[PDB]
């Protein structure tokens, strides 16, 4: 039941209960009980995936053995398996946390079972503070989920021009092909994000047939999105007003 | 140093030499000099890579929180950073330390800092007991490393006949693509095993183009697997043959 | 014209009229009468065509040799060659012969020269007691004509909900590819068959592009079905929501 | 057994036997016993499938009903079903057999089970007079067999040449793919038929990929027939040559 | 200065005032003034551009070397560089013009410098007698543009249906492909030019995907031309209307 | 007749029996014979073409109207018309003259009739001086020939190390494809070009497919190219050494 207390005034970031559980115990009893899992999560995961700095903080300070150690977190619904206190700090969009993580050597580009970077992570909510943090502290931008699906091919499927232009000025590759032939066009052309495809034709981004015989043009149409259309069609077409 | 005296007599496996190292220290003081970390692995980490089954069960006794540390490790010339101790004594065949870790309730899937599990350490080498161990001890059969990389795939490139006949009756997926679309018929022709391939159709994996451009029979080609190419021609040929 | 007389009492199913032309005829002149064609078809042919089943049975136990000699049918004012008698019973919903030939030693596989199956011709206009007769009489289900089209590709095609669950139900290969390339889920496409391309998919189709280079969502696309394409963008976009 | 004594002397060719095994009984007896099946076969069959002429006319004569009537024929160890006479004579190369035959009233594209003509069959071992009388008596040259593989593809495949050269002349289709996307100039690259290949060319042939993603380049450099690779390569890289 | 009086009075056509000009000046003061640019620009460029036949005449009695001199030329707003004044005149539609300078000798297949002919620039607005004359005057149909776009491209773009059906009477390769991959077929789907496509599919036109991937069928489909689609789909799709 | 024997002088550059052909005539009389075509070219063309550098010098310093005038030049046994001077001195590899050309206002992008500019002349023989000259004299890097051959693919197939390391510091696009799919990369395949390869991969060339399925690897083991085949293997296969 201490274990359950533990981690339960870990999970809340009841930091003041947390010390009195801890009162009276050595470094091996204090370790143990702050390293184990209860629902497949440790106290430090949580602390970090729902931002208890404090906690956080206090948990690094007494141990830092479950640093690296991947556990179940929920987002949109969804559990996600193995993820590390970085992933979910970075996927919730806690930079204090974030930030204390690797100041206690956190592992930078240690992925979530999917192989899901902090990076990966933090471009999904489109996170930018922890985005350029994470490069700052040598994230890999080319490091992509198990899809092959990479930072920059979801900050452009997910609008988030900011992150997408930072992405491009730190040398991101903007001809990289998921399992399924995705390219970071294709993801510009499914969100309908115009702004977005015309970086990516300026960084030298080809247009390409994906997997499913589709190229970013045909993304557009099949997803309604006629503003890419009008500018591809445009662009197919200009040279044909040449006497 | 005596950290440095405590790391060495765990790495060589010298149990009788550690407890005159820690005779006048308090179990506080044990905690913190053999969770300490020396050419960043930690006393555990060493033990278990050597497979030292005595040493390990010793050093477990006195801090159970070190039982998930991934720290540096050597194989074959390269260092593998971030493994935990399950994982060195799965990639060096030491089934007593495989078995006595997770007796002591070691993560079965918890990977070095590329996503690599312990059931695909095994692989590697093909260490079959090791391999059956982990996976009726819920191993994770699909989590591939950093690069897609399967433990099916690994075992059809190495040649490992028994394993990877294990994992297909265990469930494996034989269509799963790597981020460079390798298969693992891709393994196979490559390797020239056609034994394994004859497996891999029996479970209806698909011929597919590679990232390379490549089936298996073309890679086959390419790297002389003649066996293979002989194979698959054949089998592609058989309908000529009827009348 | 004797063989002229014999060959239109057949076609009309005139038993009574037939019995008198035969009356003052020898055994082996009956045979030769019987299995000379008038049209490039037979007398059986026309028989089992327009479903006289008194006359099919008459014609068989006077002679049995034109059991499998194909010729030419008519069907919406196209002419189809080398069509046998089971081939033209079971296209033009005649179950009562369908079940005699069989019972007469009629080879359930034996092709027209387009290489249209019995079951294939029951699966056009969607004659679903036929098809089930043939599947339980051996009839083989992935034999597709020179086009590569299969019994559940034209089910899907023509709208045969019931014979399409069927087919799916007894085995039927969904992930079959036609000559052009086409899948079971383009004809739902064409017709904008949404709950027929779901039945398909919880059978776990495959999406393959055709002759023309089109997949069943770019078919659903151009034909103004965009309750197929809304569903098909979603499907594929799925992996793309995973953090 | 008298209904295997008849249809012993029948495939021996032993005509004096036969008709003295016959002597007695009746005319209906005679073509009762003529026109059973013995091994899934009629004595016609096996009669014309190992060219007794003598014996085939005979047959004729005692009943012309049997003409049509397919069954079981060995060739290269291996049974072929529902095949009729006319298609066992021009598979085994009796010309003279196959001239009476067809002098007898036999269909010219009646086909076997698997949609084989006997057109086809005179074109898998060559047989040059046959193919030519066969054509010269309307015999259908687009009449593929099941699994869609044309005559001019199968004379490609065996490498006769001559039989080849005839088909193109006679207007057979070059372009026609099969049901696993196979064409002729891919039948010619598998068989190193380069002549043949040039001939396909002459008459501007189409390079396209399989159903392997093959083209007849890469199918001639897996079954390692340089000539043709050698031959292709050049031709491929022509444009290149231009300033 | 009089080198500019003498190019305005060429350009105007003022040929009273151009001798008034020239009275005085010698036959090589004349030859070297009439042969002076203006505005990147020579006066017999300017005088067929504008199609003053009579000023045309005269300024090549005076200066026969001219004839090819290309200069700046404007067309909708645009400045055209390097063209010759039979490209001019073809471009503007002055056939007496276009009649004159080949009478005087002028190279039929002289280009502007992005390598458009006379015959290309007749095609752009339409002018059907000047194509027929080119045409008949020795021009290659098959020179194009610098991206690849050829007279019967811009002809089926435009929507000439007399000029593309000319130009495919006089052996127009249909199958010609621009550096883009456009085709004919697709320049028809782009301007929904039915009744040329109809043409062009009379002489064996392929459908090909272009470089964006697109197949005309797709190419109308984004452009909204739906008399294309309905009329491709329906053609794709009348097979499958037989019984 | 004075304009052929004027044709020859210049053709071989017998300047001084040239000087004494034109002696006394007028400029428009020598404008007209130095302007006319001898067997499809002009005697600039020709002097450009053998490199008669103090006759390109006359004919200029007479008259420049033929500056631009494409004809009829031979190079490797094969006739190329409508071949500007510029473009057949850069081909031939006449520097001096190339330098003459560009000093009397010639363009430096007027193409052949194919759309070969007188840089892509330059790189096919290896020209490097009169490569970097053109550059320098705002040569496009991007126009190329009908076929979608650039001046970078041409230089890798040609194996010119030099010539491909210029084009790439210029900004020469690495990913261009051709009208049949081919890249830089396919060009160093066939020509054995490893180190070329290795440079094109450098400045962030992909591995594509052309429209014949080939990807460089493919085009490399086809040709023989085992230097190629051996590199793009072991690159393939260097992440499965990991563990």
């Amino acid at each position: 039941d201490l274990k359950t207390a533990v981690f339960n005034a870990a999970r809340d970031g009841k930091l003041r209960l947390l010390t009195k559980l801890l009162a009276s115990k050595s470094k091996e009893e204090v370790s143990s009980l702050i390293s184990e899992k209860t629902n497949g999560a440790t106290p430090l995961l949580m602390a970090a995936r729902y931002g208890h700095l404090d906690m956080v903080e206090f948990l690094l300070e007494q141990c830092s053995a479950s640093i690296e150690v991947g556990g179940s977190v929920n987002f949109d619904g969804e559990t996600i398996e193995g993820a590390p206190p970085l992933w979910a700090a970075s996927a919730a969009g806690h930079l204090k946390v974030v930030q204390s993580l690797l100041n206690h050597g956190a592992s930078v580009n240690n992925t979530t079972l999917t192989n899901s970077t902090p990076l990966r992570a933090a471009c999904f909510d489109g996170h930018l503070e922890i985005v350029k943090y994470l490069v700052e502290h040598k994230a890999d931008l080319e490091v992509s989920n198990r899809h092959g699906h990479t930072c920059l091919m979801i900050s452009c499927y997910k609008g988030h021009k900011e992150i997408a232009q930072y992405l491009l000025e730190k040398g991101a590759d903007v001809n990289r092909k998921s399992v399924k032939g995705n390219t970071a066009l294709h993801d510009c052309a499914e969100s309908g994000s115009l702004d977005i495809m015309k970086m990516l034709l300026m960084y030298c981004a080809k247009m390409e047939k994906d997997g499913y015989g589709m190229t970013p043009l045909l993304s557009a149409s099949v997803t309604g999105h006629t503003n890419i259309v009008d500018f591809l069609t445009h662009h197919a077409q200009t040279s044909k007003t040449e006497r």
